[PDB]
């Protein structure tokens, strides 16, 4: 077998240590944009969010109130797949005809959204999803290191070149972010047992998982030309967390449980002794994927508006402290250093 | 005295991450036949289970029932030697004479059963064994590395040759391994102080020992051409610690709590409070050893067949995910990394 | 981005092993004083405190009667600034005019006495506090690795030249010891996430930190002959850290909740059940700065003299277990050992 | 100041790793023996423990009574000398007297006794003690590393030459030895922060101390030919921890907590609701040295022999699962691992 020189490490692990505060770094000016598809150097990725964040592809989470909540704040949902061909269809039409500063919108002004699919009747759910308007695609799995993506996503590009964009994931190493890499991925998820491996035995502290594909992504980068990005998905506790996933590398966050606690995530709001919480399940659990996980309650947050505006003028606040206006400048410029066992 | 480089670890300190999936490892696919007895290169083992799985030389665990239910599965159970020659002879022969798809048998279709032996009345014991019909023997013991059992194996050689199989163990490092291996050992067995060290203070965190004795094991097969399996014994609290044990090397492994849960263990089912538990006594326990240990309860799950089914179907689909359709596959390709302290 | 070859520690992680300890090492002949500003080798800084020691510039801690307790015992401390600059300059004043062994004074037997400025308002603030009789100055912020402490350090010099002591911080490694001292600071303050950066996500192990700019201020003083005096700010919980932050390179320490507790800090007394307990809160928590913390209480300790002393004999007597009679002495003869995770 | 590669470790974090165990090592065949006092290359000690247990030089364990139990079976107490001169002499004189297999005794057949002395009244104490029949005294501190130490030594040399042993310590690194060693001292107590540092911030893991030192007690005999017996002192909260203690080298071991829970330690049996316990104090809390430490209680073991010969036993039955019949041989064979954090 293969082993590793180091142990893996989660986000907790980690703190950034400051940098050069410029006057002119105020949180104000700090430009949240990144690229969600794959360009050669020198271009521009053809999607930018306007905040790196997109909500997971679970049933629990992003749903049309979502899909649009979320992409008026600048940032996308991938509405689940875990449903119909034709509901998920319809939920992805419903959020490009809705409106019949930082809204993420195509030419035409719509809200851009994005949709999940699986390895295995994408030859029928894909036209259908296109059809309906999606803007990107994603599979969904927890072990794309498969030939099935591989096959997946090769179809897809026989069928529609590059003017269909697909995510693919999650993989937790170089070899894994390769091989989605050359089979023509437009973005790739990371992450493998960090989500709110104790089951399966299969995963990777997400801060490592992380720092090594970005690591395969740059090298990935020198050698071809082609930029790739990559998607933290999961293992994000707290906002600290997303400074430092993105300071490691990862070009944007996917979250489940973050945006679950919001008024427009599409689970029952229930009251349990005085306290307001939502459902919470995983794609894994029995509880779903019957059209690897648990099922749970978060505590009631509100509006994703105003959690996600604190969230990210926190990170914001942060960037300025490491001396950054931008997420490739914080991914350029940031001090990180790991925490002993004994100060957590 | 003599120190080491890097601390022991236990199965819960690793993690397996994901190697290429192939559209053919689906888990209905993966083999999971492995080498019991040592065998030259080139030649297979005289003795294959169908399952990577024996159930431990214990009186709470090892009876008649067991070893029937467990071969039925493909594994092999070791009937306890701490009971009277005529009374393990008995049970032996009860299993061997019982029928008078995975199935461990020989070649008169009788089920395949084994039984533990001790360093003082082998010379009894033993051909009592044998003419009850035991397929495999081996020495029990938590210190191998003693010369009472190169004796032991030493008079069966003697006596028998190379017609009757005899493991020996336990042993944690390479040292160990070697002696037995050159006393002529059949198979080896890993593990002290892992089992369901804080007491004598001797032992090993079971996965660095299974990993150092492996690589002795691969050196050792390197200079004389010979292979002898290893037996990963103890130290196993959840399934994926399985996945973990044959990819580290173990060709088997060896479960004492993980069986006195089923029905077919020879214990008392006891009602706690609403709670069907069974007993389950070690060996060292002042319980036993009258014809080192604790005495308590384990909760019922009731019989082996389901519950081995489950575990070996989470085992299969890991094996998958790690690109392999057999153990040596497995053992091959695993890439095993070590998990941070506050991960845990 | 930039990471480190070693995880960041706390004082809680390390011990002092003993060194010679001479028939002339009794705590009384121990020396304690410590020099406060920046002098060129060769020379004596201008201001020494008589024990390594200061207040913190926060409103629960450092007022009148605070400033004038600690200054008795040979202290001093920094007149909180999140106030009107007319309040904080009459209570500069009113601790210079007081008096109308060991007691920090200046030329006019007047007691010793700080006051903290910020980025924002000094040029108007530092006038009034140099017209009250503020001795020293000291830049108050977390992040102080920033251009606007450059300005702010900046501008004193161009208006008052070596005159007007200041201080500046906090940075938490070389590069920001090294930006303000080159901006002109008189001695740097040391300390991010310490004190009573699970928010914000910035940081640095208290002992990590003052161990690592420590270095960077030595190498600094053998390239320009400057020697800058660094203060320990936060993360002291016990008495012993206190010489363990002195043995690993601070010239003195500040804190908050030590002081916090006594009878002379500007809190209200309050009692919770059968516990006489004071106020005790930072100054990034919402019940200040409105003229990043939490609100508490800290157990009633009476009088800072009492304290203090006891605080200090126990320094002095492990400083002669280490074989110092002087700071000095102990930052160059210390014998300072990680402890295991384990054995904390 | 001078730092380390390695943090510190206590007995707790280390297992022992069996060796070859041959037909003749079984419990009753292992000689316990041990050097108490130095020796040069070539020849024995004078004096010989008959097993490596010595009880603290403490008012709540070793009195008379313990002195003559512990004696009797083969070991030897320290009468404490934190009482007036006339009754700690008055103690020795009475175990000398007290008879007016492997009981250790001296020409006469009175049983050995060995006497605590401090550096400031020993020119009184020591005559004292000697003239009473002291086999052996031992100089009581926390910090041995004092030229307070040598001067003590000095003079038992200028009065008694070489015919009055002495022990000193405490020291927990090869300097601290080195001082003591060439000062003069007959063995050397290793252990600070241990016991039943976390107040003054000095000592250092039990095991790393013992380890530590011990290289430094062999490079010593290495360049002058004298063997100096080193004494782990404290520490060992459980019987293995004995043979780690053993196996790293230290000849002997000096216990407080485990003696104080027996009969014949001279504190009161008190009984806490069903538990019958003893009183057992530190000679640094305040109930003591006014004619640092804790006052608390220990669970009732009953008398002295039945338990010492049951830890010994298990210290035995491990020595031979290491391949080893004596302590030197044990110190010779011994593989001893690190444990990591997460295993215990
Ligand atoms: N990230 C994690 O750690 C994690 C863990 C568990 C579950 N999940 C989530 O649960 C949901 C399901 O994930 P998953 O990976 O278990 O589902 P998946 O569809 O990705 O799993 C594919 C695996 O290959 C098999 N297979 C056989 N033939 C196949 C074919 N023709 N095409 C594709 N696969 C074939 C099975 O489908 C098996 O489930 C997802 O939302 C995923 O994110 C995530
Ligand atoms: N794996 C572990 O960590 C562990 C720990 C404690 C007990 N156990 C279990 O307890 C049971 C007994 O194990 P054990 O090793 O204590 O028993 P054992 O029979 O292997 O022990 C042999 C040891 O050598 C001695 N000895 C002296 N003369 C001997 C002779 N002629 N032949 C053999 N030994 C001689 C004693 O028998 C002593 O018990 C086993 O089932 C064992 O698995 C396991
Ligand atoms: N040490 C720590 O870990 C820590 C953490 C949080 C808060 N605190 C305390 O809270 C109090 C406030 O600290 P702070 O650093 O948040 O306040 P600060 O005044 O030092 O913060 C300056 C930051 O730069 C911004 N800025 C924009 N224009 C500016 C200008 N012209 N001048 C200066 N800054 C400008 C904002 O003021 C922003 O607060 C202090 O007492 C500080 O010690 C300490
Ligand atoms: N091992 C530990 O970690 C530890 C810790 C605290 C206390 N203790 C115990 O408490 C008891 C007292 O130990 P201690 O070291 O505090 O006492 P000690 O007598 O060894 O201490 C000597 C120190 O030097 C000073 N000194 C000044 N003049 C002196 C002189 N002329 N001669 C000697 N010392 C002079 C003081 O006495 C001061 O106590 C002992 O039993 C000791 O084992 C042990
Ligand atoms: O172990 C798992 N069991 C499940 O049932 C499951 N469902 C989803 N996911 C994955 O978790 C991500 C969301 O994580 P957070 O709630 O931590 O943001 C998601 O984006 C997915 O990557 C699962 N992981
Ligand atoms: O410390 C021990 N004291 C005992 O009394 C004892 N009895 C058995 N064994 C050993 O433990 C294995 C079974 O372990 P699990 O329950 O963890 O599967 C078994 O297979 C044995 O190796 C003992 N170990
Ligand atoms: O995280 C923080 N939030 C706050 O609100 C805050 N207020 C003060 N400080 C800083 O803490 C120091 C005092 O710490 P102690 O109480 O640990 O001595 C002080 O000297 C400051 O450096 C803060 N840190
Ligand atoms: O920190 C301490 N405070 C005290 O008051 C104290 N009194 C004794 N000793 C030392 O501890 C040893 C006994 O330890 P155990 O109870 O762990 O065997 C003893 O042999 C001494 O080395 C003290 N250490
Ligand atoms: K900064
Ligand atoms: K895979
Ligand atoms: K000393
Ligand atoms: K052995």
């Amino acid at each position: 077998a293969k082993y590793y020189n180091e142990p893996c490490h989660t986000f907790n692990e980690y703190l950034l240590i400051p940098g050069l505060s410029t006057v002119d770094c105020i949180p104000s000016n700090v430009n949240l944009s990144t690229p969600l598809v794959k360009f050669q150097k020198g271009q521009q990725s053809e999607i930018n969010l306007k905040i790196p964040l997109v909500s997971a592809i679970m049933q629990s989470v992003s749903g049309e109130k979502m899909a649009i909540a979320l992409a008026r704040e600048g940032g996308i949902s991938f509405i689940f797949g875990s449903q119909s061909i034709e509901s998920q269809a319809a939920m992805v039409h419903a959020v490009k005809n809705f409106k019949a500063h930082n809204e993420l919108v195509d030419s035409q002004k719509r809200y851009l959204v994005g949709a999940g699919i699986n390895t295995r009747d994408f030859r029928e759910r894909v036209p259908a999803l296109v059809e309906a308007g999606a803007d990107v695609l994603c599979i969904d799995s927890s072990d794309g290191f498969s030939e099935w993506q591989k096959i997946t996503i090769g179809w897809i590009r026989e069928k529609y070149g590059d003017k269909v964009k697909v995510g693919a994931g999650n993989i937790v190493d170089g070899e894994g972010f390769r091989y989605l890499a050359d089979a023509g991925a437009d973005f790739i998820k990371i992450g493998i047992g960090g989500g709110s491996r104790e089951q399966k035995g299969i995963g990777r502290g997400q801060a490592t998982a992380v720092i090594d594909v970005v690591a395969e992504r740059n090298k990935y980068f020198e050698e071809t030309g082609i930029y790739i990005p990559v998607c933290s998905d999961g293992g994000i506790v707290y906002d600290y967390h997303m400074t430092l996933a993105l300071a490691m590398g990862a070009d944007f966050i996917m979250l489940g449980r973050y945006f679950a606690r919001f008024e427009e995530s599409p689970t029952r709001k229930v009251t349990i002794n005085g306290s307001v919480m939502k459902e919470y399940w995983g794609e894994g659990s029995s509880r779903a994927r019957n059209w690897e996980g648990v099922d749970s309650y978060v505590p009631y947050a509100g509006k994703l508006k105003d959690n996600v505006e604190a969230s990210l003028n926190k990170v914001k606040s942060t960037m300025c402290n490491c001396g950054a206006l931008t997420i490739p400048q914080l991914q350029s410029k940031a001090k990180i250093t790991l925490v002993s066992s004994v100060s957590i």
